[PDB]
């Protein structure tokens, strides 16, 4: 079964906006977006249709990249640490459920290579 998707804003929760989360959307996650492996990390993991019951028994921490895009959309982070660490958090979570070798994880592997790149070096105050 399926529990609510993460939060993308919260009324306790402050706002920021800083030019590093503004890279982080325009130029990080829009070019993620369009890779050809992006599809599978565009929104949360449907456990019903993707017929993975025990997803959500496994992953307690779920994350995905339209999550983190609605989130910098809603300035909810504060700084860009924690936005990178959303990131991280959907890598990892894709190779606790997964094996090495599995399309998904070579797929994810991808991914993870061309953020890094992009993260490397990030514009100043
Ligand atoms: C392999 C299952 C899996 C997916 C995933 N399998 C998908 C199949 C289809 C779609 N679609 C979405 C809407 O457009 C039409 C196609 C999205 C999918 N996402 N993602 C993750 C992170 C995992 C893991 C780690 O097990």
């Amino acid at each position: 079964m399926n529990p609510p998707p993460p939060e993308t804003s919260n009324p306790n929760k402050p706002k920021r906006q800083t030019n590093q989360l503004q890279y982080l959307l325009r130029v990080v996650l829009k070019t993620l977006w369009k890779h050809q492996f992006a599809w599978p990390f565009q929104q949360p993991v449907d456990a019903v249709k993707l017929n993975l019951p025990d997803y959500y028994k496994i992953i307690k921490t779920p994350m995905d990249m339209g999550t983190i895009k609605k989130r910098l959309e809603n300035n909810y982070y504060w700084n860009a640490q924690e936005c990178i660490q959303d990131f991280n958090t959907m890598f990892t979570n894709c190779y606790i459920y997964n094996k090495p070798g599995d399309d998904i994880v070579l797929m994810a592997e991808a991914l993870e290579k061309l953020f890094l790149q992009k993260i490397n070096e990030l514009p100043t105050e």
